[PDB]
């Protein structure tokens, strides 16, 4: 590596040090012994662990703070990754490997909230890389235009319930925009966790958004990961949004070719999202349990989920509205990723409906 990355790696690892409150993974995991031992590693793309750290370096609030710049990443790095992989998983051995695919049987998923006096909507998204093309701070403006013409090619072929149109993020006027994200549909802009990975370059070349009239079934292209295949609707009707994530999964699969890993499942740009690389989760409302958020949290984390802003992570809940979800991706199957949400959350409205 060349010395002036090495004098920016020192530089951040003292930074990391001397930051006494934060909270990152990065931190946690990147003692001296680790640091080491990989800072003077590159990938074949030229990938070094400043590529890899960068982003928690400068965003020290930053949860985890480490993205992978290229597949090889993972594995050049890997007394960095290892560790924090099997940290915010809840256990992932050297010697474990990500689970064969398996959906499950959809039939044993439910509605969350009959009722409806508690979830607002649900939602479920996977997310893929294609082969060929390495995560984004890695790609070209040229790669990117070539991405986002496959997928949208590719996604042209979709029928009936998944039938849709793409969107270009380049030539969408700024209101349709402001109106897709204010909706939850589309991906936000200006992300500083991923700008700092230099994953935001020659935007918004390549990106864009497909999704059906209906807005129940929709495609990010090119945004942290090349693709975020989503699933989602008002209500809380899990086995109808799952059943329909797994139908265009499956179909988009046996069309485009994506990158799979033996033992790190589906590869993706965060280490968070490998394996299933699922997120399944319900915007909904807990008065009672939410009047502390520590609380919230504290009761969340014991049933393996998280705690997200209205208008997603980082950000906060608006009038009470907050998106609760599977934390786990990787390590276990989609079906167990889709069923800790689906077993949290029931409990917790039971707790709600108890609560004082
Ligand atoms: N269950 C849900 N209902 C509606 N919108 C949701 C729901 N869950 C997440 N979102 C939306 O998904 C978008 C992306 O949020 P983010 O936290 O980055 O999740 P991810 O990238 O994993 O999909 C945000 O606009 C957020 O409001
Ligand atoms: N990958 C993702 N969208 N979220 C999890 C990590 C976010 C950010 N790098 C951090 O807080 O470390
Ligand atoms: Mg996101």
């Amino acid at each position: 590596v060349d010395q002036a990355t090495l004098d920016k790696l020192e530089a951040g690892f003292k930074k990391l040090q001397e930051a006494s409150d934060c909270k990152s993974l990065l931190k946690k995991h990147l003692t001296k012994d680790v640091f080491d031992s990989i800072k003077n590693k590159k990938t074949g793309m030229g990938a070094t662990l400043l590529d890899v750290i960068q982003s928690g370096v400068e965003n020290l609030d930053s949860g985890v703070g480490i993205y992978a710049p290229d597949a090889e990443s993972y594995r050049t790095f890997g007394p960095l990754f290892d560790p924090i992989i099997d940290d915010y998983h809840g256990g992932f051995k050297l010697t474990d490997k990500h689970p064969p695919k398996q959906w499950g049987d959809i039939n044993t998923l439910v509605g969350l909230d009959p009722a409806g006096q508690f979830i607002i909507s649900t939602r479920v998204r996977c997310g893929r890389s294609l082969q060929g093309y390495p995560f984004n701070p890695c790609l070209t403006a040229e790669q990117y235009k070539e991405m986002e013409e496959k997928v949208s090619s590719t996604l042209s072929s979709m029928e009936d319930e998944l039938k849709g149109t793409y969107y270009p993020l380049t030539g969408m006027s700024k209101a349709t925009q402001q109106q897709l994200i204010d909706d939850h549909f589309l991906f936000k802009e200006g992300d500083r966790f991923l700008q700092t990975a230099n994953a935001c370059r020659y935007w918004p070349t390549g990106r864009g958004i497909f999704h059906n009239d209906a807005k129940t079934f929709l495609v990010w292209v090119n945004e942290e990961d090349h693709l975020r295949i989503i699933s989602m609707q008002k209500g809380g009707d899990l086995k109808t949004v799952y059943k329909r994530l797994v139908t265009a999964v499956d179909n988009i699969e046996s069309k485009l070719p994506f990158s799979h890993d033996d033992r790190f499942g589906f590869l993706t740009f965060c280490p968070t999202n490998l394996g299933t690389t699922m997120r399944a989760s319900v915007h909904i409302q807990l008065p009672k349990l939410a009047k502390d958020r520590k609380v919230l949290e504290d009761i969340a984390s014991k049933f393996n989920l998280q705690v997200r802003g209205t208008r997603g992570e980082h950000t906060e809940s608006e009038g009470g509205v907050y998106d609760i979800s599977n934390k786990r991706r990787l390590g276990l199957t989609e079906y167990q990723a889709v069923r800790e949400m689906q077993d949290g959350i029931l409990e917790m409205i039971k707790m709600e409906k108890a609560a004082a």
